[PDB]
């Protein structure tokens, strides 16, 4: 009943050149949108240049947006600026953002609300890092993150959740399918228990944090796991078998 | 006998139509581009429309650039990335990053030194608070800023500075052609002390706060501004009568 959902997220990645060669990889694997999403996510800059070049079967977004609206935001993409783009999906929250850029559960929440406002699909990712997992304290972080934002979902088709265990983003350490779908579980419970039963049931709760060729199907598998967060591997011609294992 | 230089900051602002219509008033104007640089600084998702709808006299750049290179670092833009798409400048420092998103002195030097690194050209920001000038700390201030990045630069036709007074943005207090021509001079005079008097002489130094068709002849005028960096007067077709006053 959930429609799955592969996303490639390429970060800060690419040139006019690989772009095109890896688009017409892609272009290859002929695949039904009103079955499956696929969703490609390039830098802000690449956006025209990779929509063009992607079939429409795929879909296409940017890797974050502005907590404001239009206005005096220097550097800032704002959700309104996407939507009269026609941009259909944004990321929020990566964990590189929050790291990096010290962004906030309550930047996401704004995000969120900005993104919803404008009638954008938002991709909203959170998870615990490594201290917090050894500490046990792994359901009481998720609980946390996912509550900043969660009640702001008006259409839990256009809302899209991402677990991220921080450990296992760019690492090659990926959660074991148990691990992930013990955690997505407890996600989709949370969803049930704020939202509603019906809610959580039709919400996509993707996995990400190294996943590849070798372990998407094991993934997919999983009852609550609906789909990945692709990073690097997504930067390969290879990202096709990913979506396969979705298919 | 230095090159005049007037850009546009969007900001966070503009659709697909206002852009068409705002880039069409532009190229009537006919100007000089080996006399005067006219560069404009859409949203990075606008780029690719902007560049395409002005003519070749208009210069153009994107309002901010990353610290880190190309990889894990979702929602950045790379100088490296930049350079690939021949975007020929970028605005670091610019004060809505500073205040909203806390960059830096140091941020700001590691995106130049990744601007230049990359052949890229920059418009660096600064200024000081209402409270900084009224406890009489403008000097000492615009010294540590310009101090945190003036040494990077190796052509000084390449790397622009802005004088952007934030005592004089949402305040009261308004800025004059004088006092803001004192804190160009003393500008100046920190690159004459750090990199030498003919490239103190061959920098270009902006004015920085609000800049509209009343005011900008008045600044221009003064001897040690150059051109500016203009905001919401920018966003209109009028903003061709900025541009006149540096030709």
């Amino acid at each position: 009943a959930r429609k799955y959902f592969v996303a490639a997220n390429w970060k800060c990645n690419g040139t006019l050149e690989s772009i095109k060669s890896l688009t017409n990889s892609f272009n290859n694997l002929d695949f039904d949108p009103s079955k499956l999403d696929v969703v490609v996510f390039p830098v802000s800059v690449h956006y025209d240049h990779t929509r063009k070049l992607l079939q429409s079967k795929f879909s296409t977004g940017i890797q974050n947006v502005s907590k404001f609206g239009n206005g005096s935001y220097t550097g800032e993409v704002s959700a309104e600026i996407a939507k009269d783009l026609n941009i259909e999906y944004v990321i929020i929250g990566h964990w590189e953002r929050r790291k990096y850029f010290h962004e906030t559960d309550e930047d996401v929440r704004e995000k969120l609300q900005a993104s919803l406002k404008n009638n954008l699909k938002a991709v909203v990712c959170f998870g615990e890092s490594l201290e917090q997992r050894e500490q046990n304290k792994t359901i009481e972080v998720i609980t946390k993150q996912v509550k900043a934002f969660v009640d702001l979902i008006d259409n839990f088709d256009n809302v899209i959740l991402v677990y991220e265990p921080l450990w296992a983003i760019g690492t090659g350490k990926t959660a074991t399918p148990e691990q992930a779908q013990l955690v997505h579980k407890e996600i989709r419970k949370i969803v049930k228990d704020t939202c509603g039963e019906k809610q959580a049931n039709q919400i996509r709760i993707l996995y990400g944090g190294s996943v590849n060729t070798e372990n998407c199907s094991s993934l997919i598998q999983q009852e609550d796991i609906d789909g990945f967060l692709v990073g690097n591997a997504s930067l390969k011609e290879s990202f096709v078998d990913i979506i396969k294992s979705a298919m």
